[PDB]
């Protein structure tokens, strides 16, 4: 029972709300992968409505005889990446990441290192940010009992020598069964379920409200998989929300995505938007 | 009145006959530019017939201080690209361009060298290519005099150690008019006439014909821009093919063409090819 990353709480039902949709967006993503050395990635979205068109592109080596990765990113924003991660090569479990961002629009440099820990019933973790006009310190912790989790998460900026992040979780977790809530600064709370009903069937239900507003915002979320080439998505919120998403494969490695979301009671009258992903491996 | 390459003679008529139309194919194009820094492009290609998907990724990097490309493809059938060209450096109409290409697929590699010149009445080019299975070089010259214009083009297979391509063109340019001829190898004799009739009509004919054959292909094309915002094809030839295309901008940056095919015979009863196109542009 090796726990997630205090991050990771909740996540499969947050990919059934996620996954499957793209509106207002035209997406176009292409990954390959050599044997031992390289991969490549690069993904191109078109904002219907913007007219804005945004792109990306990753490159990554994988040194697999000494637990090394090498990356390198870059956008349209002009923003360049570069990142060296260390795993299970000191002890079992152990993880040691060196990154550095610039930017030739305003010269900002970052730099980061991250590093975890996890092993049976334990997951922790200490990100470090050296920005210049103020370093922090990121740490979290997740603990596991039984299928139950607690976790608990903080940031403290040196700069006003004062931390400005305390987050607690606490869960239930099975492969068909995932309870979450967490309450962050207090303030902020959330809860979600999700459920693998069956081979075919997820489905996800989310709550969310806060300290001095007498209102709550939920959701109901499904994702079914009607043959292992096509899949459907379906989503409401309160808001008055619907999401539709359809997914077929094409061909072995080629899938495509149509999928629209809907507002008010004009289900046949107001603005709506349309998305299409393609998806290339 | 610097002349266009070998290669560009009648490109206009050409471009009436080939722009527009993509039969049998369904296109997706995402597009980004900027005039400093770089430019990039994404593709998506379906043949309807082959059931075979294509993509791409081409991104271009100008240095516009020292009249340097860099250009770099990559494409599904895991082929590489690197170009890099130096333009105007040495001298006023000069470009040299480094070319290679890398298939982890194929193994294939191949690298060229492409050199030209340019100015007032001439435009010379010699493309070298460095194939391991034989080298070969290929020289092209233009001259221009009063909207006349005259080409050589020739080609030379070291392994061979023989020309093994020998073509001649002439023509007559203007910018509302040209006239092409060209005869290749002895063997293969074409002409072409463009007209820019007005602001919204181009219109072209073509002939092509073998020697010791008796026979003709001509074709007839047009292209009429509506409105800015739609656009509209047609072509037929004589072995009873008509092409049809439609463009429409749906907003700007984004638009939607359609393309049709069809034979002689059944026109409207028979199995046509039609075309998609998308294209998104920053
Ligand atoms: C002599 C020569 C053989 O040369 P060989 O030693 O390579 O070539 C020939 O007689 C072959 C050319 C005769 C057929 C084509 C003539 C085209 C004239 C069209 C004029 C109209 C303009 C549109």
């Amino acid at each position: 029972a090796v726990p997630p990353t205090y991050a990771d709480l909740g996540k499969s039902a947050r990919d059934v709300f996620t996954k499957g949709y793209g509106f207002g967006l035209i997406k176009l993503d292409l990954k390959t992968k050599s044997e031992n050395g390289l991969e490549f990635t690069s993904s191109g979205s078109a904002n219907t409505e913007t007219t804005k068109v945004t792109g990306s592109l990753e490159t990554k080596y994988r040194w697999t005889e000494y637990g090394l990765t090498f990356t390198e990113k870059w956008n349209t924003d002009n923003t360049l990446g570069t990142e060296i991660t260390v795993e299970d090569q000191l002890a079992r479990g152990l993880k040691l990441t060196f990154d550095s961002s610039f930017s030739p629009n305003t010269g900002k440099k970052n730099a980061k290192i991250k590093t975890g820990y996890k092993r049976e019933h334990i997951n922790l973790g200490c990100d470090m940010d050296f920005d210049i006009a103020g370093p922090s310190i990121r740490g979290a912790l997740v603990l596991g009992y039984e299928g139950w989790l607690a976790g608990y998460q903080m940031n403290f900026e040196t700069a006003k020598s004062r931390v400005t992040q305390s987050n607690f979780a606490v869960g239930y977790k099975t492969d068909e069964f995932q309870l979450h809530t967490n309450v962050n600064d207090g303030t902020e709370f959330g809860g979600s379920i999700y459920q693998k009903v069956n081979k075919k069937l997820e489905t996800a239900v989310n709550l969310a409200w806060t300290a001095g507003n007498s209102n709550t915002r939920f959701g109901i979320a499904a994702k079914y998989q009607i043959d292992p080439d096509a899949c459907f998505s379906a989503k409401v919120n309160n808001s008055s929300l619907i999401g539709l998403g359809y997914t077929q494969t094409l061909k072995p490695g080629i899938k495509l995505t149509l999928s629209a979301l809907l507002d008010g009671k004009n289900v046949n009258a107001g603005g709506h938007k349309l998305g299409l992903g393609l998806e290339f491996q």
